[PDB]
Formats: C-alpha cells, sequence, structure tokens
C-alpha cells in the first residue's frame, strides 16, 4: 500500500533526534508517520532488528498493523497510548539503565507487549478479581497480528525462543491488568524494603517485568504538567463517555468517577490515584535503578499540581 511504501522508504531519524530517550517525551506534536518512525528507531536501537534479523518491510507492516488495530475514536486507550507506553519502556531501558538487567528476548517481548498491550480497546474500563478478561483479548489481538502474513517479525527465532518470547509477551500484556498489579505489588515492595530483591531469581524477574510493564502503562502520570493535564482530559473523557453509554445501554447510574457531572472532582481523584497506585510503584522502581528517578520525580510534581487544584477548587 501507499502508506506501507512511505514508511519503509522514509528515513528513520536518530533516537537523539526523536528525543525518545527522555522520560519527558511527548507525542502531541508528532504525526502518525513520525510515531511509527520512532517505533522503528526503538526496535533498532535496542538491537532487536539485527539480533533477530528483522526484515525492514515486515517490521513496518507489523507496526502499521498494530497501529491500525487501535480505535482512534476511543479518547485515551488508542495508538498514542500504546506508543507512549512503549516509548517509556525504551527510555527506562536506555536512560533508566534497565537494559543491562534484561535479556534480549525479555526486551524483545517487552517492546512488543508495550505496543500491543491494549489492542482493540473499546473504551470499557474498570475500577480496581475480574480475571483479566480485557487483557486476554488484547493478547489474542497481538498473537493474531504476529501471525498474519508479512507481519511475522518473530520469524528468525528458533522454536524455543519463539515459545519463550511468546510466554513473556503474554505475561507482560496481562500484567497491565491493574487487578494483577494490586495483587503482586505487595510482595515486590517487601523485597525492596527488606533490601533482598534479586533479579537473578526467575520469579523475581517475572515480578519485575510485570511491575515495569505497569510503570510504563501509567507513564502519563509522571509526565510534565502540560502533558499530564492534556492526557488526564483524554482519560476523563473516556470515563465520562463510558458513564453515558452505560446509563444508555443499561439503566445503571455512573460512578462519580465515570459521570460527566462531578468532573470538578478529577483533581481530588488524581491525588488518590497517585497515592494508592502510582507513587509506591515509581518509588520502588527507583530503588531498583536510581536512573529511573525522573519518573518518581515527575509523579510527585504532578501530585503537588493536582493537590493545589483540589483545594483551590
Ligand atoms: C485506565 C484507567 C487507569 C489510568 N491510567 C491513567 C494514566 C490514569 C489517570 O491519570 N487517572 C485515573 C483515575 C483513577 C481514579 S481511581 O478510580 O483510581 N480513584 C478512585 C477513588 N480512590 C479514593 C478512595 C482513589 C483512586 C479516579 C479518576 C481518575 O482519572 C480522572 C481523569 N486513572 N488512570
Ligand atoms: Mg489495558
Ligand atoms: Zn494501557
Amino acid at each position: 500500500t501507499r502508506e506501507l511504501q512511505s514508511l519503509a522508504a522514509a528515513v528513520v531519524p536518530s533516537a537523539q533526534t526523536l528525543k525518545i530517550t527522555d522520560f519527558s517525551f511527548s507525542d502531541f506534536e508528532l504525526s502518525d508517520l513520525e510515531t511509527a518512525l520512532c517505533t522503528i528507531r526503538m526496535f533498532t536501537d535496542l538491537n532487536l532488528v539485527q539480533n533477530f534479523q528483522m526484515k525492514h518491510e515486515v517490521l513496518c507492516r507489523w507496526i502499521l498493523s498494530v497501529k491500525k488495530n487501535y480505535r482512534k475514536n476511543v479518547a485515551y486507550h488508542n495508538w498514542r497510548h500504546a506508543f507512549n507506553t512503549a516509548q517509556c519502556m525504551f527510555a527506562a531501558l536506555k536512560a533508566g539503565k534497565i537494559q543491562n538487567k534484561l535479556t534480549d528476548l525479555e526486551i524483545l517481548a517487552l517492546l512488543i507487549a508495550a505496543l500491543s498491550h491494549d489492542l482493540d480497546h473499546r473504551g470499557v474500563n474498570n475500577s480496581y478479581y475480574c480475571h483479566s478478561i480485557m487483557e486476554h483479548h488484547h493478547f489474542d489481538q497481538c498473537l493474531m497480528i504476529l501471525n498474519s502474513p508479512g507481519n511475522q517479525i518473530l520469524s528468525g527465532l528458533s522454536i524455543e525462543e519463539y515459545k519463550t518470547t511468546l510466554k513473556i509477551i503474554k505475561q507482560a500484556i496481562l500484567a497491565t491488568d491493574l487487578a494483577l498489579y494490586i495483587k503482586r505489588r505487595g510482595e515486590f515492595f517487601e523485597l525492596i524494603r527488606k533490601n533482598q530483591f534479586n533479579l537473578e531469581d526467575p520469579h523475581q524477574k517475572e515480578l519485575f517485568l510485570a511491575m515495569l510493564m505497569t510503570a510504563c502503562d501509567l507513564s502519563a502520570i509522571t509526565k510534565p504538567w502540560p502533558i499530564q493535564q492534556r492526557i488526564a482530559e483524554l482519560v476523563a473523557t473516556e470515563f465520562f463517555d463510558q458513564g453515558d453509554r452505560e446509563r444508555k445501554e443499561l439503566n445503571i447510574e455512573p460512578t462519580d468517577l465515570m459521570n460527566r457531572e462531578k468532573k470538578n472532582k478529577i483533581p481530588s481523584m488524581q491525588v488518590g490515584f497517585i497515592d494508592a497506585i502510582c507513587l509506591q510503584l515509581y518509588e520502588a522502581l527507583t530503588h531498583v535503578s536510581e536512573d529511573c528517578f525522573p519518573l518518581l520525580d515527575g509523579c510527585r510534581k504532578n501530585r503537588q499540581k493536582w493537590q493545589a487544584l483540589a483545594e483551590q477548587q
């Protein structure tokens, strides 16, 4: 197609030029083409392209297939969300020096998981066990796109490497289920508090990869004020939109969190979210690698901003 040809023939700027290494990155002013280019640069600079012999044309087709399976009409959970979640992964890996800690297969899987973790989201969200139903669909959608002809970027992996990487991908995507985060963090935080966290440990690695997946998933809560505010409105819009649709299809009144009225509470809500969900995660990630401090730092600054508003409100 015309779009595939343009992407495959375009020049991919450097990571430094695309500024995808900084945790303060923002996609707002980038076109759809520029994001895909950034995506390519990510697979490139993590050495996934050559270490796994990826055919440039196939990588481009896959990236387009993944971006396609996201619905733009969905306020927040769309391609830009997936792209940013992946960009945070890259930054954490590079700027956050998390790369030397993982294997190429783990990295390969994480990048892929990051890009496809919310595939075909329909704007139906939760509150806080639901058995990761939503996440399961996101994986099927991911698996499918990896099997579709000319989209098989995992060709070149031995049978075992494929079976391995697939498991890691499945787990990373499902990990993005907040219910699972709430379930597993307790153990993670305790290992970090007792200064006995060990990545050399299979299970503690699986736990780390899960925690890392969630940190990137929520990266927006750590971004610079302009950006955070801008994305919180996408999030708010999705929720309110859901409350309306739900009161329509069903006869159920929206929770304050999801009904348009009572929007004056987003500041108050934002503080609670950060306190109960984000902060601990980013403070813990910083314990695993101080180079991730930027995330924790920005999460904090965001709380100050939201706290002020919640009162001044
Ligand atoms: C996909 C939903 C999760 C998510 N991702 C992001 C980036 C965001 C974000 O900025 N904000 C929210 C977000 C989260 C909650 S909450 O349900 O977690 N909240 C309920 C009440 N309790 C107090 C007892 C505190 C916690 C409430 C409002 C929210 O956002 C309004 C924009 N959720 N969110
Ligand atoms: Mg999800
Ligand atoms: Zn997500």
